[PDB]
């Protein structure tokens, strides 16, 4: 069985996780605690990464680093990447699209800072959300009729800005129906009911947004 | 011919420029000089743009935005992004890796305190360098004998932190012989003396590292 390895938190690895549980992939998860830090600088050189990180994945054939690499193998191995250039460029786009808004979150999560820095977040997130309403209001998925790996990768930007500002999505009808879709499909709704699924942080531990041991 | 648009600096769009040149690709550039935000402000949702932004690259077939689908689409009409999951995990592997550099750069270049902030990215920097050293060790170029896109990011992300420290390759011979082997490829040498090589600035011009008008 392929091996993921990351800290048990949602961050960079949740929409891998999401997709994996979307095709009912068997996997390995290999998770980090809080305080088992020096555990993963014991193990970080003596796994054959070439780019030595978490998230990783090693499945036999490959030991992948980068997060948005190893989402695009599982994704690649199920032939959902796309057809052509074209279509293979609008998936990228999604996907670039979607870390706009969540390394948004990420570049602030850690600022002691944070309470003002959300404040500008929010003020700029409409103008990026509108632009998956509008993605949204001709397609059901990100990419048409079937779900691609940026589906997963807005539903989990989407859940995360929803923690900063429960009302932020009251604006975006179509989005507000996109992420009860996702849950609706029947694998993710048994994953996010179940006790396999992260709920917290969504961040690291000692973020100031998105940390600690519990939801606020 | 396909149009490129992007502000008349580096950023994000320095490796998409050197890899159309390595490609002898006939392209069009439509740069927005530093007073030209209006310009750009009164044509960004007149272009058929999905998420309107810059970069945009329009041919026959796309209207992309996203840098990183951007250089993806052309590399992928080139068939250069890997012929098997596997060798295109490695190449998404080494993007994300050279991209943990470049936005290392990007998101302390603009802050009142970069003097302060940027020691600590130069501590973190060798780690990271030394990553790509020993993949050039076994390898030519990133992926092997021939170049990849990610090659003409790690040149630009080298180009960008010599400026940040002029002496931050002293300890990694191979990547000082990488940067001087694309700067030998006959296509980039005669860019690089061409009118449409933009040398600086390598930020946005109000970037407190790699802004205004000229190199300090
Ligand atoms: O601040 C950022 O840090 C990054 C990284 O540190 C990185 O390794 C990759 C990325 C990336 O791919 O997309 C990004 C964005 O679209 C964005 O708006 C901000 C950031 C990043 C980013
Ligand atoms: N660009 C990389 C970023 C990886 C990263 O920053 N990982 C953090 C956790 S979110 C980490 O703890 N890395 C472990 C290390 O550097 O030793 C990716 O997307 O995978
Ligand atoms: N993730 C996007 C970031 C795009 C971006 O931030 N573009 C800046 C310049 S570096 C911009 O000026 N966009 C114009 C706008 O927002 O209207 C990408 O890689 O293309
Ligand atoms: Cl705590
Ligand atoms: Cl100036
Ligand atoms: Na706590
Ligand atoms: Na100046």
């Amino acid at each position: 069985s392929p091996i993921l390895g990351y800290w048990k938190i949602k961050g960079l690895v949740q929409p891998t996780r999401l997709l994996l549980e979307y095709l009912e992939e068997k996997y390995e998860e290999h998770l980090y605690e809080r305080d088992e830090g020096d555990k993963w600088r014991n193990k970080k050189f003596e796994l054959g990464l070439e780019f030595p990180n978490l998230p990783y994945y090693i499945d036999g054939d490959v030991k992948l680093t980068q997060s948005m690499a190893i989402i695009r193998y599982i994704a690649d191995k199920h032939n959902m990447l796309g057809g052509c250039p074209k279509e293979r460029a609008e998936i990228s786009m999604l996907e670039g699209a979607v870390l706009d808004i969540r390394y948004g979150v990420s570049r602030i999560a850690y600022s002691k800072d944070f309470e003002t820095l959300k404040v500008d977040f929010l003020s700029k997130l409409p103008e990026m959300l509108k632009m998956f309403e509008d993605r949204l209001c001709h397609k059901t998925y990100l990419n048409g009729d079937h779900v691609t790996h940026p589906d997963f990768m807005l539903y989990d930007a989407l859940d995360v800005v929803l923690y900063m500002d429960p009302m932020c999505l009251d604006a975006f009808p179509k989005l507000v129906c996109f992420k009860k879709r996702i849950e609706a499909i029947p694998q993710i709704d048994k994953y996010l009911k179940s006790s396999k699924y992260i709920a917290w942080p969504l961040q690291g531990w000692q973020a100031t947004f998105g940390g600690g041991d519990h939801p606020p």
